[PDB]
């Protein structure tokens, strides 16, 4: 996650690394996708609050988990910046693809450089 | 939802019908929470958007599914207001419960009011 374009997500203590990362300019938010549809990381990024507020994340099939956040509902997400690079933390209501039937709360952790 | 706090719910076909619903505003932002945390779907509208669109959905062990949507990529949805009702329509990635790990595309038809 200190390459450009690059990310590392984890979640409950799993990880998993990125090459693949695109972000972009959907006026007024910053989208941040990482991965692919299929398996991966898409955050939502109010850059224009002071500080920077995170409006969504939504993680499909990572480290085992799938969750879903959005600002005013249960869960939680910050962020910060270390220079060019974004981390994101927080929790997220989901299920555990082991157990899909089965509610899980995870924690998690973005780190990602556009 | 025919009366009020009331949503069907149905999935590639298996409908829920719920009495336990949950609205809540933030700004632009409407809620929808149905059902329970253990089986239910929670449903994030922007409603500043003219239209209004659907921001994400995320299902959890309903009709024999768990998934999620979000706005953007492969996977869809729509929604139009009649009065108090909301019809939301779009197509949920996740899992069928029956068959875990197995990843699935489910069509998913929500009607509340809250
Ligand atoms: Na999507």
């Amino acid at each position: 996650a200190q390459l450009s374009s690059t990310a590392s997500v984890t979640v409950d203590g799993k990880d998993r690394n990125f090459h693949i990362v695109t972000c972009r300019q959907l006026e007024w938010r910053r989208m941040i996708d990482i991965g692919a549809d299929f398996s991966g990381a898409k955050v939502a990024v109010d850059e224009n609050a002071q500080p920077p507020v995170v409006e969504s994340v939504h993680i499909q099939n990572l480290s085992g988990f799938s969750g879903m956040y959005s600002r005013g509902g249960s869960g939680s997400a910050d962020m910060s910046m270390t220079g060019d690079k974004f981390t994101i933390s927080g929790t997220a209501d989901g299920y555990k693809t082991d157990k899909p039937g089965e509610p899980a709360t995870a924690t998690f952790k973005i780190v990602v450089t556009c």
